[PDB]
């Protein structure tokens, strides 16, 4: 069952940073279901350095994310990347995700993002690390795609008001659109998930039964087409509030969630 998830997204509380041992304990709980995790920032809580130590001690692999929005974050994250290359083994890194939903938010223009990606690639390619960026299905302009090794899609049919019966079918449809913008490069999925509590979004209903269904459907669909998927997310995160506090496969105290069965639908 350590093949059930290709990988899993792992959240971090910036106002209450973990330790190496605390990360090791967290990743340990996940080991029966996966061998791979993903972090969202390099410098924040020094999380990238600590997660490399934790994954390596446990024999696991990792995707490393760079968090860029405000102008200063471009300098800070690049300096953190340089420190990582000098202070860490990186042989267990499957990719570097340069920004997440940068174009969706309008943090910067397409040409500027392409230039930053180009600089990142020049630094890590001799270390043997492939580069991507993550964004919504309608935000992959050619000028950005030209600089990538591969593409990663964030897509949540829940935030689209899509009903649970149609949700995984819609995910796959959005995937086909990213392929259309891919220039023939490989396409992966960096994030999708479904909340267990916190109300509804139009016809999209939040419940334990629905998260269970969505998990089964997506795992089946990506297996049929040989698509690599990072599920969102590992544990519930209360400090986000409301619906955003209920995306975990497991609970906030690292116990299992009653009603969730971890398995693929085919
Ligand atoms: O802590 C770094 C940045 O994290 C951002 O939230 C992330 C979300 O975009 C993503 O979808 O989920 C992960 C894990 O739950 C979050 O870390 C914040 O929005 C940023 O303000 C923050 O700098
Ligand atoms: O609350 C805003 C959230 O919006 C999400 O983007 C949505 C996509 O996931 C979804 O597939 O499409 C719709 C537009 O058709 C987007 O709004 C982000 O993924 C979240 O990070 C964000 O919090």
């Amino acid at each position: 069952g350590s093949q059930t998830f290709y990988g899993i997204n792992y959240g971090v509380n910036e106002n209450s940073c973990p330790t190496v041992d605390s990360m090791k304990n967290d990743f340990n709980v996940l080991k029966p279901y996966t061998n791979r995790v993903r972090t969202f920032a390099l410098s924040v809580c020094n999380q990238a350095s600590l997660a490399l130590a934790a994954t390596q001690a446990l024999g696991m692999r990792i995707y490393l994310g760079m968090w860029i929005d405000r102008p200063d974050t471009f300098d800070n994250e690049m300096n953190a990347l340089k420190n990582i290359l000098a202070n860490n083994d990186v042989s267990n890194v499957d990719g570097l995700i340069v920004g997440s939903e940068v174009l969706y938010r309008g943090d910067t223009d397409p040409q500027s993002l392409a230039n930053y990606i180009k600089q990142v690639k020049e630094l890590v390619a001799p270390h043997g690390i492939k580069v991507a960026t993550a964004d919504v299905y309608y935000k992959f302009p050619e000028v950005v795609v030209k600089e990538l090794d591969f593409l990663m899609m964030n897509a949540f049919p829940y935030w689209e008001g899509v009903t649970i019966d149609n949700a995984a079918d819609t995910l796959m449809s959005h995937y086909d659109q990213v392929v259309g913008a891919s220039l023939g490069k490989p396409v992966k999925i960096s994030a999708t998930g479904w909340p267990s509590a916190g109300g509804n979004f139009q016809s999209s209903v939040a419940s334990v039964e629905n998260e269970n269904k969505y998990l089964h459907d997506v795992l089946c669909r990506v297996k049929q087409r040989n698509i690599d998927l990072l599920y969102f997310s590992a544990f519930d995160e209360p400090y986000r509030g409301g619906v955003e506090a209920h995306f975990g496969v497991l609970g906030s105290d690292r116990n299992t969630k009653p009603g969730i069965t971890i398995e693929a639908g085919c």
